[PDB]
DNA sequence: GGTCATGAATGACTATGCACGTAAAA
DNA sequence: TTTACGTGCATAGTCATTCATGACCT
């Protein structure tokens, strides 16, 4: 009956997204004829689930029990409500859930939208306040519509239902006599059921990819497609996929940038995690804080990140149990020194900047990597229509690669592979794939590679000291003892996890007699436990072109170098265009230092003395002021000859620079040197060796 | 051995056990909380040391019966883990050689060790007696003088280490969660370098005598008194240790947690929040900003504690229906009066400061408050706020410490500003006379205060007492319309209370209860009687004694006063004592602005002195090696005034900017005069403060909401 | 053909310290 | 008399399910 959680055509059920809007709407509603219900989290994709299974999922079950109908049942006779309304966020995840919702309907309750009982409530994206003359904007288009028409107006963005007070909620989406509200119409089944299948078919993701690259009342179909597209593109671009420059997803950059702006350089002390995350949401990334903090754990985990961006203090998980990390109220962290490579050149105008979600700040669109992080750190996420997996690589190995690629851009992949053989993982276990096939993986982006734990033999016990990337010692001990219980192995006596401060890993497997052929047991285990494991390779990522591509290893390096060339440039432009504007001021200054007396005369003698100084010395608006802002202490003969040498340095530094810009070839040497440098600073030897 | 049928309890599993089965080579660390769990589980030596999280504060078992003790799951696992039966000397099956209490080196950590000792002293004496109980002492600090580390258990040992000490960098271990495995290992776990006290239960009498005194839900009396009275290389006594430890806790939670200070009238979690909000510049005139950033900053730099706990104490200050005068203004879902705890999660909401809040904060940048080092000496925080008004009696506080608590009803601003303006002039005002001004509480509701005056005054002159409130209703036909509920009574609870009577045939005289409420009508509970002939007066003056439509309210004017000590204080007393605080605050402020005006006046002096012979000024700098001494000797002006001239921008050499700095001399000269009169003359000060109260009781004031009534 | 796991997105439950006065009962 | 309530500020692990996809698994 739904207790607690929860004429007849005058009635309307309000299905809102999440316990926030739950409380709010339940308030906002008109008690007489408006019932409320939170849909909590994303509901299951029902499009391929049997009406009978569909009710097994509780949050789904509850909707049926509420509307008083049944999945795959024409029996609308007990229908509890006149109008059923999908009350979602204004954001993407908002419309996604709605899409996931229409799906539960169109498929399992077609009858409903057929007779037209399904409505998508339309909450405002904005709220403007001219003097007191309120407006609401459902989107970007209407905002402009309203803006060219009026005191000066004051925007507020509605980043979602929970941050809207009930009074503005009722007026905009609840009370019928002001609520924007679409009557979604199914129409033909075939175009519909056809279109949504393409969309939510766990089997059909392939067409989706394409589709994207190709792509009052509204139609269920027209709408649930307009939405799901909005969704897809967002999670491809602005969530699950890295950009190539720095190799970072957005929550990833937003964290790392936020951490910079809280002054958390590696050289200093750590600061509570709550506050970093507290700032990340507060000003750049308004979503989960848990999600955030967890994405911030990964970056700080030695065993998950080949080159950590963050250095945590306290419990940040163990190699054995990554997810065992302590709550954010406990951990403190700062930045990794390796994160210098992503940030040190930020102040120096090397990056686009865009905004933040309320225009009150600006956040950088990418960071100025001094190295190609996307390959060293690598990534692993799932979007829509596509996903991405990218193996960590050795800094020094990849630097050589790029150094080579800079010099000779036609370098065969066969050659390149001689520089960057294979991923280099955070452990010492062996990467056991044939050269041939790794080269295939690299040249093709798609592929797969295997790792094998490392052992020796001692009597009737097998001694293991290295497990493969991301494999928990215990889970191995589990898998092993499972076969023992299943009695698939009658060969083993015990599995002792020795281990300590001295040996990070030390799993002893004890056979029966000093007569058994461990080789077989180990060879067997390899082919039945995680002591041997396979690893996905899908080099997808957003490229400089702003679009998602699956790229080669040589391609990725080539393209990156085009991004580093453009960066070092922006940067020299930056430094120069200051040295100029500055040498300019110096120039005019020691012009006054000649006739210093006149300047003082002109000042004491004149009302507006600025134009006098311009006419008299032939100096412009900008130099006139540098002089008027020259403290008396400066008139000293010392501090005079001092700003004459400062001209010397300045003017030489400038020549050195504009030569660098001028000459594509003396630039490459700069970038080649700046690679060779950091590979020295932050480089490390290989860990996971390569075998047969 | 054999294939038994009845089998023992599996083992807690949240126990991370050792592998070595020898009895004495073993040890169990009982660590406070899941973070310290994982970290200890890491630091420990797998072989002979097992680990087990205790999560939360375990129940106080000093009066729970051995049979009942295993009721409580968290207590169940300590018994199942050590393998021993409560109130039983049967140690013959005991799983570990040492039981080690490993808590935070904070106040709360010392409390969870006290409760733990109780559990043992009382239900496992045998164990404690055979000396199997131990207390690991994690260090509170790590000093890194050079390349050589030093650890200090507490403050005394930090004093010793640094005064013997090229610069020391100190680090506070705010608690185990944030230690790293290596550091934990070295300091608390690993035998050959760990500080580890053995606890002795050598004479039960003293001991159980003492623990009764602290841990018995009735002797709160003796605790209050006891408090006012007190303010393995080594072994200690369970009694020696738990007294030391329970006292630290009792002290801390009184002073630095539950009770408010008299000045601004806040508990620390509250003040730290509000300050943190100020420091984000979340001024009332400006836009709100995600709550998760406010709390993010609060635990980040001031209050090193739970974020939820903290966030929630923040919710309260935002709620129009619980704070008489909100200190925060909440945007988005912040609860309904009918479901106060229904508030959105913190990732959702944004909030800025109450306009009101300026009364606590406006005067902060102007040398009014003391400042103390935050918890890592990298920022400062105000010890109290410059409350312009007496917030403590306006908004009120409600809390429970140890050996005492504190309950304090909100009041009307205007009545209380009146009530003090009085006391400022007449410090002898009778309670009676003052009570004329401050008749009673003023709650965020329009329901009526139904306690006798004769009796409300006793509440005010003893600080202790009790007053009751009642809902406002009307009769229409055979239905009772209710519009005003008492302070903190939920419409729903009422409906529910009501239905329980119907449901148990105790009120067959009502056939329905409908809640009508809405935008235009805040509250309207309708009760639907049966016959129109029934006497609704009875119905209701029956309900008034069986639902919370008439509900009682606790008064206990306990707080920390200027003395830094807890007291219970008359309403009269409070305001008198508060005046002496605003006196001292206003003072402090005028000295601040003065001492800046003067320092400036001084600069202007030596300044227009140069304007005379400005040319000499220029030659002397152009002429000398270091011009400072010369200007000084030549113009007769000091090191300070010399620099000033030396930092005189050329634009100031214009005739305009000269006459200009003349005026400014005149301006200031007057201002400072007004100010020193005010300092100099006690009665002109009162006049000032008198004035500022009137201003504020105009600017942020309001009329009474809950009326006073007789029944 | 059917499961699994991967990291980013969409927070309410639950037990307990403490004082101590109201309320319902033995 | 006694036992069950409420109160705020302290001490987080658990739960479902999107989306893409290759390898177990059983
Ligand atoms: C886990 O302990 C808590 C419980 N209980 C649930 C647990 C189940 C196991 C045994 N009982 C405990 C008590 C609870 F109900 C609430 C909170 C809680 O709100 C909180 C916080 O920071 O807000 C922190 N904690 C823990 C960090 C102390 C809570
Ligand atoms: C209760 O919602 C969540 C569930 N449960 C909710 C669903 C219905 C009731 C319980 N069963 C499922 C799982 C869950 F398992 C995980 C998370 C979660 O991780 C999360 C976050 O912010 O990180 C937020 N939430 C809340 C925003 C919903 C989660
Ligand atoms: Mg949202
Ligand atoms: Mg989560
Ligand atoms: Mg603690
Ligand atoms: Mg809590």
């Amino acid at each position: 009956a739904l207790p607690g959680k929860l004429t007849r055509e005058e009635s309307e059920l309000f299905i809102v997204e999440g316990d926030s809007a739950g409380g709010s709407a339940k308030q906002a509603r008109d008690k007489n004829f408006q019932a409320i219900m939170p849909i909590r989290g994303k509901i299951l994709n029902t499009w391929e689930v049997s009406s009978d299974e569909v009710l097994a999922s509780q949050e789904v079950h509850d909707i049926a029990i509420a509307i008083g109908v049944d999945p795959g049942s024409d029996d609308l006779s007990e229908l509890r409500y006149g109008k059923i309304c999908i009350l979602a966020d204004a954001d993407s995840d908002g419309l996604h859930i709605a899409t996931l919702l229409c799906a539960l309907f169109v498929k399992h309750f077609p009858a409903l939208v057929e007779e037209g009982h399904l409505y998508v409530a339309m909450p405002p994206l904005f709220r403007i306040d001219i003097g007191k003359d309120v407006h609401y904007a459902l989107d970007d288009e209407e905002l402009e519509t309203i803006l060219k028409n009026v005191k000066n107006p004051q925007i507020t963005r509605f980043k979602g239902l929970g941050e809207m007070n009930a009074i503005q909620l009722r007026e905009t989406t609840m009370d019928p006599n002001t609520r924007r509200l679409v009557q979604l119409d199914l129409d033909d089944a075939h175009l519909t059921a056809g279109l949504l299948d393409k969309l939510l078919a766990k089997k059909r993701a392939a067409d989706r990819k394409q589709w994207l690259e190709q792509k009052e009342n509204r139609s269920v179909a027209e709408f649930t497609e307009q939405a799901y597209l909005n969704y897809a593109m967002y999670v491809i671009m602005d969530r699950a996929l890295p950009h190539i420059s720095d190799g970072l997803k957005p929550v990833q950059r937003r964290i790392v940038y936020a951490m910079s702006e809280l002054g958390l350089k590696s050289s200093g002390k750590p600061k509570k995690s709550a506050r970093t995350v507290g700032d990340v949401l507060g000003k750049y990334h308004p979503h989960g804080d848990s999600a955030c903090y967890e994405a911030m754990v990964l970056m700080a985990q030695p065993f998950s990140y080949r080159y950590p961006l963050i250095e945590g203090q306290g419990n940040w998980g163990s190699p054995d149990d990554p997810k065992s990390f302590a709550a954010m109220r406990y951990t403190e962290a700062k930045l990794s020194a390796y994160s210098e490579l992503l940030l040190s050149e930020l102040g120096q105008g090397t990056s686009e900047w865009q905004d933040n979600f309320d225009g009150s700040l600006k956040e950088p669109i990418t960071l100025p990597a001094r190295v190609p992080n996307i390959l060293l750190n690598g990534t692993t996420g799932i979007a829509v229509g596509m996903a991405t997996d990218i193996p960590p690589h050795n800094l020094r190995e990849v630097v050589k690669g790029t150094i080579a690629l800079i010099r000779n851009p036609q370098t065969s992949d066969e050659k390149l592979a001689e520089y960057i053989p294979a991923p280099d993982l955070p452990t010492k276990a062996e990467i056991i794939t044939p050269p041939e096939e790794l080269l295939k993986i690299q040249t093709t982006g798609r592929g797969s590679y295997r790792m094998r734990a490392v052992y020796t033999i001692e009597k009737n016990e097998i001694v293991i000291t290295e497990l493969p990337y991301q494999v928990s010692g215990s889970k191995v001990i589990t898998q092993i003892a499972d076969q023992m219980q299943a009695k698939k192995l009658p060969l083993v006596v015990d599995v002792r996890d020795e281990s300590d401060h001295e040996n990070p890993t030390r799993l002893v497997i004890v056979l029966r007699s000093n007569r058994i052929d461990a080789e077989a047991v180990m060879s067997h285990l390899f082919a039945t436990t995680d002591l041997e494991s396979s690893y996905r390779v899908n080099l997808n990522m957003i490229g400089e072109d702003g679009r998602p591509q699956v790229k080669s290893i040589r391609r990725i390096l080539l393209e990156w170098i085009e991004i580093r060339k453009k960066t070092v440039t922006r940067r020299l432009q930056y430094h120069l265009n200051r040295i100029e504007k500055r040498l300019h001021i110096l120039a005019g200054l020691l012009i006054a230092y000649l006739d210093i007396d006149t300047v003082i005369r002109i000042i004491r003698e004149e009302d507006q003395p600025k134009p006098v100084l311009m006419e008299h010395f032939n100096i412009d608006e900008i130099q006139a002021e540098a002089i008027l802002e020259l403290k008396l202490r400066h008139l000293a003969k010392l501090e005079e000859m001092e700003i004459r040498h400062e001209q010397d340095e300045l003017s030489a530094k400038a020549a050195i620079i504009r030569e660098q810009l001028e000459n594509p070839e003396s630039l490459k040497n700069l970038i080649i040197s700046e690679l060779k440098e950091d590979a020295k600073k932050f480089g490390d030897e290989r860990r996971s060796p390569i075998v047969a």
